[PDB]
C-alpha cells in the first residue's frame, strides 16, 4: 500500500514520466514556510545530535549499526561499517552536523534509532541540482515495525528543507516508489576456500575444492605497471579525469576539488584509489572502499572482507584490463571478495573477469524528482 510513501513527493508505482520532463513534484518551496518544531517521537524517546568526530559518539553509532543494519535477505551477513569509515562517510565537505540524527531510549540512554545525510551537487538528465544524499537509516531490531522509519525520514526531510535543499538522492535493496534505476550487484572471488566454507560460493563434482581455487586463480602482476597509491599532489588531476568521465552518465555527483581530495585520498581500511600518472597528469585511476559483512553463525569466521568498486576510468588500457588490476590491487590488500553493480561500464566485464550474479539489486531513487527511468549502465554514482 505504501501509506507512508504515497503523502511523499515521489512517483506512484504506475508513473512513468518520458525524456521531456525533469523537473520536481513540487516547486517554489519557501524556507521562511518549514516546519521549526522537530517531529514527535513515542514517549520515552528523544532527539539526538550526533557528533561523529566525537569518539564516544561515533562508537555509540557503530554499535547501533554493527548489531542492527542492513542484511541480506538470507541473514546470513550482516554489514559492519568501521567506526573510521563512518567518519569518512559523515564528514565531507560541508556536512552539517545536525543531519546526522539519532534517537535515544531515555531510560537507558542509549542509541536506538539513526539516519544521516550529505550535501552534494547531483547531475541529473544534465540539470544539476543541490540534494542531500541520505543513508545509514537504521532502527534497533527491538523496535521493528513501529512506524519509526518515517518519523526518522520526516525530522531528516525538514532539517534538509531548512538548507533550502527540497530534493534528495538515496539506495536501498527494498523496493518503493519508485526507482530510477535498479541495478544488480555481482562478486568476484579472491579468497575462494573461504567463501565455499561460509557457503557464499558452492562446488560440485566437476568443481573440486582444488579446481575452484585454481579457477579464480590471479597473476600478481599488473596490467598497467604504473598504477600507484593516490597522493595529495594527484587531487588535480583526479578531479580532471574523473570530472570529465562522469559527464556521459544520467546520474552523477559534481564533484568539487575538495570533494575529490575527501572520497579519494586513501584511508587505510576505509578507502583505496589508485593511479596512474604519465608526464605529471592523471591517465588511468582505480578505487574501491572497505566494507566488511559479519557473518552470521559461522564458527570459523566472523566477517567476509569485501571491497566494493567505486570509481574507475582508464584511457590508457582497455575496461577489462583496468578492473583486472582492481581484483588484483584488492587481492593484495587481503580482501577475500570484490563487488560491483552493473552501474557505468561495469556489466561489460563481468563475464570475462569471472564474476557472479548476486541474489539481489540495489534500487537508485529520488525524492521531489520526477523524470525519465533509465538501465543502471547510464548510472554514475555509487553510494556508500
Ligand atoms: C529533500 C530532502 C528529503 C530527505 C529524505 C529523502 C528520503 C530518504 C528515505 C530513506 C533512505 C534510506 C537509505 C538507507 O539507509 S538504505 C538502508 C536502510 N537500513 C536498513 O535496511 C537497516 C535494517 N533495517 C532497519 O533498520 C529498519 O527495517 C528500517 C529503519 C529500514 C525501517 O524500519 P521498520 O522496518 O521498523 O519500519 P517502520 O514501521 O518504522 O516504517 C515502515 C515504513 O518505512 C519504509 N521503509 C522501510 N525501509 C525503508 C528504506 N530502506 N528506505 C526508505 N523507506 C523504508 C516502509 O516502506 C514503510 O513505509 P510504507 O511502505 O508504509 O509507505
Ligand atoms: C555481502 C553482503 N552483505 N550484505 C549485508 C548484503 C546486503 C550483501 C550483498 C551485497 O550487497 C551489495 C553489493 C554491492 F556490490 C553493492 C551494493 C550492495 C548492497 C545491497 C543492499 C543494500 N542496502 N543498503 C546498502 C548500503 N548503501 C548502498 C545504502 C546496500 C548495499
Ligand atoms: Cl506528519
Ligand atoms: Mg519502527
Amino acid at each position: 500500500d505504501y501509506k507512508f510513501w504515497y503523502t511523499q513527493p515521489v512517483p506512484k508505482i504506475n508513473d512513468e514520466f518520458n525524456e521531456s520532463v525533469n523537473e520536481p513534484f513540487i516547486s517554489d518551496n519557501k524556507v521562511e514556510d518549514v516546519r521549526k518544531d522537530e517531529y514527535k517521537l513515542p514517549p520515552g524517546y528523544s532527539w539526538y545530535v550526533c557528533d561523529v568526530k566525537d569518539e564516544k559518539d561515533r562508537s555509540e553509532i557503530y554499535t547501533l549499526l554493527t548489531d542492527n543494519y542492513v542484511e541480506d535477505d538470507d541473514n546470513i551477513f550482516r554489514f559492519n561499517y568501521s567506526a573510521e569509515f563512518l567518519l569518512w562517510a559523515l564528514t565531507s565537505p560541508n556536512y552539517l552536523k545536525t543531519w546526522h540524527i539519532g534517537v535515544k531510549y531515555d531510560a537507558s540512554n542509549k542509541l536506538i534509532g539513526f539516519i544521516s545525510a550529505i550535501p552534494t551537487d547531483i547531475c541529473i538528465h544534465k540539470r544539476t541540482i543541490k540534494m542531500a544524499e541520505v543513508n545509514f537509516l537504521c532502527v534497533h531490531k527491538t523496535l521493528r515495525s513501529k512506524r519509526l522509519a518515517p518519523v526518522l525520514i520526516k525530522e531528516i526531510t525538514r532539517r534538509i528543507n531548512l538548507e533550502n535543499i527540497w530534493q534528495a538522492i538515496y539506495t536501498a535493496g527494498v523496493y518503493l516508489p519508485k526507482p530510477v534505476s535498479d541495478a544488480r550487484y555481482y562478486h568476484r572471488s579472491i579468497n575462494v576456500k573461504k567463501l565455499i566454507e561460509i557457503g557464499f560460493s558452492s562446488l560440485n563434482s566437476r568443481l573440486t575444492m582444488s579446481r575452484a581455487i585454481k579457477l579464480y586463480r590471479v597473476e600478481d602482476t599488473l596490467n598497467i605497471k604504473n598504477m600507484r597509491l593516490m597522493k595529495k599532489k594527484d587531487v588535480e588531476g583526479v578531479h580532471k579525469l574523473l570530472g570529465s568521465y562522469l559527464e556521459q552518465f544520467n546520474l552523477y555527483a559534481v564533484f568539487t576539488k575538495e570533494e575529490i581530495a575527501h572520497w579519494f585520498l586513501p584511508i587505510e581500511n576505509v578507502i583505496y584509489t589508485y593511479v596512474n600518472e604519465e608526464n605529471g597528469k592523471i591517465k588511468d585511476m582505480i578505487s574501491f572502499y572497505s566494507l566488511p559483512s559479519q557473518i552470521l553463525g559461522n564458527d570459523k569466521y566472523s566477517t567476509l572482507n569485501a571491497a566494493y568498486s567505486f570509481y574507475n576510468v582508464t584511457t590508457t588500457a582497455t575496461f577489462k584490463q583496468l578492473m583486472q588490476d582492481a581484483i588484483l590491487l584488492a587481492k593484495r590488500n587481503n580482501f577475500d571478495v570484490f563487488n560491483a553493480l552493473e552501474v557505468m561500464q561495469n556489466k561489460s566485464v563481468f563475464e570475462d573477469l569471472k564474476f557472479g550474479e548476486g541474489d539481489g539489486s540495489l534500487k537508485y531513487y529520488l525524492y521531489n524528482w520526477k523524470c525519465a527511468s533509465f538501465a543502471p549502465a547510464h548510472v554514475g554514482i555509487v553510494l556508500l
